[PDB]
């Protein structure tokens, strides 16, 4: 079956689209090589359509059915509840896309009669009708990158009223089921500090550890009708209210398995027979499906004492080594099994015998040292995309502030501390907006966060050591330095000089501002001060504050 069929109608924008990096008076202080930064637009949608459109073949063996039975047994222990209309409304992001039927996200959150009445009618229709395909909108995403250009990603989502009903039927399920079914392998349960701890402990638990990442090419398109029905069967193992069972069946048949694609202008663009990127079950569904296929593939490859870590379509396996030649051979069998299950890799997997050489979710483990000189592990990444997006956000206000999300999730890194913290606190100081809450995304979920609360947030997610890490590895430092030269960002020595100023400015204001100065920028001073004291919903339209 083809992942998509297309009519020929274009994927259209709903507003003006900027591809070129916007520039203001602050831009050059961060980044000089402006032509290297670009944003994707609907003009490349055609290119993406070609990439994501292909035939899927699936051959399912006993390993697959064995693992599925085990997952269902665990799912059978979960008890999930329906959320009320009111609870589902409160989880709706303030700036979520408005309904076609005369109400928006703020109406939903406020429990307006019009919004609530339509939600009730959508819900009743889900109970009464388990066959009629539900409409979806297809859009090209606008995302910023550094050159070497990517074509726009496509997103597919149903109407607001449907999105609220998804929460009612499935929010409790997708929040609780994955951890029970997959145990320690469910990647979204960890904070960055907890994840690093798990990865290190998993590596040390093996006598002779080997590990590899496996990244499937266009995962959403490899997801078949079978996969989505198997996914439903796992959900239905839960102890559920009868009304929830019906709604989950209806949503699966009418939305999750596939449906018609409509552009922003209301024209039929085609039909989908694979994963929709913008439904509540996207993250949970991808995690379960990846875990199922990969667990079965481990058995086919006879990999010994496997510990898997899965988040959406991202996969890492750490296991007992059988020797270099033997490990390489076993990965070939693993990939052959995954391919039979419909999930071939973008690049063939490579066995690694050092934890730090494995990259997943664009990230790798690295080592620094705390004040006492003890080794502290932390997750980092190539800073190119974070810095490209920071430059865009310096000149343009955007729906999501990636810089804030990056500071929070990569707070221990030398690039987040020296560049992102220094740059944006200077900007916030100049506009007196330190107390202004900003929208950002952590693990696909939307959060409203004031910059002044960053010290407490960082401490809780990474520990107090995030404010005193030093003696970073030569490889990490070189990667950062190389990226700065590439983008025309000033060298780290300049940022240290700037941070002393920003620190001094923050201390001068007292209160929570001074606390930001003290903890976030203690790295910048020569004589240091004494420093003292969730889940995954990518595309799921989820909000917390
Ligand atoms: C299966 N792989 C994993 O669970 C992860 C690994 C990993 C595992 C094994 C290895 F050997 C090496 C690395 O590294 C990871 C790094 C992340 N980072 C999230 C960063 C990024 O993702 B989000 O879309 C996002 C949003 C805002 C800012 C940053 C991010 S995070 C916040 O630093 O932990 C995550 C987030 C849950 C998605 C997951 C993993």
């Amino acid at each position: 079956s083809m992942s998509y069929t297309w009519t020929g109608a274009l994927i259209t924008p709903c507003a003006a689209e900027e591809s070129k990096l916007p520039i203001n008076a602050l831009s050059n202080s961060l980044l000089r090589h402006h032509n290297m930064v670009y944003a994707t637009t609907s003009r490349s949608a055609g290119q993406r359509q070609k990439k994501v459109t292909f035939d899927r073949l699936q051959v399912l063996d006993d390993h697959y059915r064995d693992v599925l039975k085990e997952m269902k047994a665990k799912a059978s222990t979960v008890k999930a509840k329906l959320l009320s209309v009111e609870e589902a409304c409160k989880l709706t992001p303030p700036h979520s896309a408005k309904s076609k039927y005369g109400y928006g996200a703020k109406d939903v959150r406020n429990l307006s009669s019009r919004a609530v009445n339509h939600i009730h009618s959508v819900w009743k229709d889900l109970l009464e009708d388990t066959v009629t395909p539900i409409d979806t909108t297809i859009m090209a995403k606008n995302e910023v990158f550094c050159v070497q250009r990517k074509p726009a990603r496509l997103i597919v989502f149903p109407d607001l009223g449907v999105r609220v009903c998804e929460k009612m039927a499935l929010y409790d399920v997708v929040s609780t089921l994955p951890q029970v079914v997959m145990g320690s392998s469910y990647g979204f349960q960890y904070s960055p500090g907890q994840r690093v701890e798990f990865l290190v402990n998993t590596w040390k638990s093996k006598k002779n550890p080997m590990g590899f990442s496996y990244d499937t090419r266009c995962f959403d398109s490899t997801v078949t009708e079978n996969d989505i029905r198997v996914e439903e069967s796992i959900y239905q193992c839960c102890d559920l209210a009868p009304e929830a069972r019906q709604a989950i069946k209806s949503l699966t048949e009418r939305l999750y398995i596939g449906g018609p694609l409509t552009n922003s202008k209301g024209q039929n663009c085609g039909y989908r027979r694979c994963r929709a990127s913008g439904v509540l079950t996207t993250s949970c569904g991808n995690t379960l499906t990846c875990y199922l296929k990969a667990s079965a593939a481990c058995r086919a490859a006879k990999l010994q004492d496997c510990t898997m870590l899965v988040y959406g379509d991202d996969l890492v396996v750490i296991c007992e080594s059988a020797g270099t030649q033997e490990d390489a051979a076993s990965l070939r069998v693993f990939t052959e099994a995954m391919t039979r299950y419909s999930a071939p890799p973008g690049d063939p997997p490579q066995p690694e015998y050092d934890l730090e050489l494995i990259t997943s979710c664009s990230s790798n483990v690295s080592v620094a040292h705390d004040a006492s000189g003890k080794r502290v592990y932390y997750l980092t990444r190539d800073p190119t995309t974070p810095l490209a997006r920071a430059a865009w956000e310096t000149a343009r206000h955007t729906p999501v502030n990636s810089w804030l999300g990056n500071i929070i999730m990569y707070a221990p890194t030398l690039w987040a501390r020296m560049i992102l913290m220094t740059h944006f606190f200077s900007i916030l100081l100049a506009q007196e907006q330190l107390e202004k809450a900003l929208d950002c995304q952590i693990y696909g979920a939307c959060y409203s966060i004031e910059p002044l609360d960053l010290p407490q947030i960082i401490e809780r997610l990474h520990g107090l050591s995030a404010f005193s890490l030093h003696s970073y590895s030569p490889g990490e430092i070189n990667r950062v330095a190389s990226c700065l030269r590439k983008l025309g960002v000033p060298p780290l020595r300049v940022w240290r000089h700037r941070a002393r100023s920003v620190r001094a400015r923050l201390l001068s204001q007292g209160g929570r501002a001074a606390t930001c100065g003290k903890y976030l920028f203690n790295w910048a001073v020569k004589t240091k001060l004494k420093l003292t004291p969730v889940a995954g919903y990518s595309g799921g339209d989820i909000y917390h504050s």
